[PDB]
């Protein structure tokens, strides 16, 4: 009954990955690292005295067409627990050797030198940012979206795949078992992997739990209707696990419609009305 209506809604909606929200010890240091090392643009910066924080938004295009990072600096907080579940963000670039050497020149940290992925052929590298967040660098010819993954570790890959499909209308774009290194990955999202930001979920054999830390906050996803999309989440959570945190509705005074929830592993997602999202983008 409702599963049919959910499918129809996921088909009719136009969802978009908006941004990853996470916390940084030193906002200026991170801005400088992302602009100089990673070639990101500083898009917006907002100081919020009343609530004791400053945000900065960065990415490779404007927030109405691109995925961004939303950095949260909390006054007088200089470090966070990354935790063991948070994987990495990824940046696609047409010359990862050029990019890695740029990062090294600018005084950044390359933790994995550029070259083919172990037992694959895609050229990758890894960088670490000032707070310890890992960035994968992925060689890719020409994408509209260089900020192209958020990677989270999960305890049951099949339960997570079903959840993102049913709760969020994501397509399973890729599933790859790597038994020589005892992991399996899935890529989920709303368009071809090479054109979009995917959620990459990693399962390590026999590992069922990870710490969520207090550094990574959430990923926000846009929808034409947070109430219809939250109904789909509600149904999925009844079957698969996870929990609605904030029921769908406008924020006090602003009339910006949001809902939020956690997945079966406890990772937080915020759904934001696609039009109301635009109200802050200036
Ligand atoms: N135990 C790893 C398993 C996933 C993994 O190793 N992924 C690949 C990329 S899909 C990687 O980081 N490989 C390192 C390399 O190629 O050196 C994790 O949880 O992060
Ligand atoms: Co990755």
């Amino acid at each position: 009954k409702a599963a049919e209506a959910v499918v129809d809604w996921h088909k009719h909606d136009s969802k978009r990955m908006l941004h990853a929200v996470y916390r940084v010890g030193d906002l200026d240091r991170t801005i400088k690292y992302y602009t100089e090392c990673f070639g990101m643009k500083l898009l917006r910066k907002r100081d919020v005295p009343d609530e004791k924080y400053t945000n900065a938004f960065l990415g490779f295009g404007p927030e109405n067409t691109n995925f961004a990072v939303e950095l949260t600096y909390n006054y007088g907080v200089d470090k966070y627990d990354i935790g063991t579940g948070f994987g990495h963000f990824a940046i696609a670039n047409d010359d990862v050797y050029k990019l890695a050497e740029n990062i090294k020149s600018k005084g950044g940290k390359i933790t994995r030198e550029p070259g083919p992925v172990k037992g694959g052929s895609t050229v990758i590298a890894f960088a670490q940012d000032p707070d310890g967040y890992m960035f994968e660098l992925i060689q890719r010819a020409d994408t509209p979206e260089p900020l192209c993954q958020v990677m989270l570790r999960v305890g049951d890959l099949e339960r997570s795949i079903k959840f993102y499909e049913k709760a969020l209308g994501m397509k399973l774009l890729r599933k790859k078992d790597v038994p020589d290194y005892k992991y399996t990955i899935a890529m989920l999202g709303y368009a071809d992997e090479d054109k979009t930001t995917v959620l990459e979920l990693t399962y390590n054999y026999g590992v069922t739990e990870y710490s969520k830390g207090n550094a990574y906050a959430q990923v926000a996803i846009g929808t034409n209707d947070v109430y219809k999309s939250a109904e789909a989440v509600d149904l999925a959570t009844k079957e698969l696990g996870g929990k609605i945190l904030r029921q769908p509705g406008p924020l006090p005074g602003i009339n910006t419609k949001i809902a939020s929830f956690v997945d079966p592993d406890g990772w937080k997602v915020e759904l934001v009305d696609n039009t109301d999202f635009l109200k802050e983008l200036h």
